């Protein structure tokens, strides 16, 4: 698993469940092709996004859907997302984690890169 | 003015300065029309970008280059940049400061919306 | 002035108004001396703790009353307080500003160390 | 495992390994006694710090010395450490998790309330 998400709410202080996540990789003409997707567990996580043979090096951007998590909390936030670009892969495979912590006028969001 | 950036150095304890923010507005097309851009100041602040006859409700991208302005200080950098998307308005006057704090693998943002 | 505290609500997207935040001196014995408090204002600052008179050199905590602030909105908060604890100077002129940017379950704090 | 504390290092995109972390209880005299302590491991996580038995109601403090974990990568970092202090199990028992994200001039702590 090369690339995990993990998504935080901040104000409930939870994990950010069934939060939706797209994963793009930038494409020979610098356009965004679709990459994968999926939605956070009940712990806020998403595993299985993509495989080490698909996860090449590239510009991959992950869009995390905060403004559909919030609304369906109902409460109005103000981001419409949380965009997070980055390049992958540069030096060999790496595991990627990217975690996002979710406030509704806020958001940080970290990576954590490893060697397994 | 109506919009106003501020942009922190979590690493050093400073503002960031000369930061090259670029906004955009949506288009009906949901192409993405450049509006406005500056470098942070000294004190890590971007003001004037824009005005309030300008700055209608809409959607906008604040697009921060983190990554140059962290490959000027010698310090390795994960994000591309950092994207801000949300929309304006409305009702009231409001003036919107969007304030990020950068780390080489990690950035917050917040928005803080307030009106004189 | 040399020492300023500023507070942001990531729920609301606002300036932090009227946190009682109270600072400290460490002395010798390892007590913790009390030294300079007050409210944020309207724009969420303290200003006027102390003086470069006063403001020596050493080690200070800087306790911010987010509890209390949590329960006036009615959002139910985690932590206590939050608490910034660090060591003041040397070299040259300095002013240190604290920021905090606040959720019920989560805050940040950053410091920034400028000079006039 | 009710008590978990997780440590990330925002410069490096890493977890903080070998950090230091001492858990205190606020006693029947307003007194910190000392609760529990350890160090974080090869993935930033701190297992094992308590029981369910030992873990009762009450007011905790957990300190993390980021300062000796700055040193020890040669960085003069701004805090002394972080403190998260907060009231647990006052409506039955939870599992808490502590995670903290760490630069040289500033941190975040985040905390996760779960129900196993």
């Amino acid at each position: 698993c090369p690339l995990m998400v993990k998504v935080l709410d901040a104000v409930r202080g939870s994990p950010a469940i069934n939060v939706a996540v797209h994963v793009f990789r930038k494409a020979a003409d610098d356009t965004w092709e679709p990459f994968a997707s999926g939605k956070t567990s009940e712990s806020g996580e998403l595993h299985g996004l993509t495989t080490e043979e698909e996860f090449v090096e590239g510009i991959y951007k992950v869009e995390i859907d905060t403004k559909s998590y919030w609304k369906a909390l109902g409460i109005s936030p103000f981001h419409k997302h949380a965009e997070v670009v980055f390049t992958a892969n540069d030096s060999g495979p790496r595991r990627y984690t990217i975690a996002a912590l979710l406030s509704p006028y806020s958001y940080s969001t970290t990576a954590v890169v490893t060697n397994p």
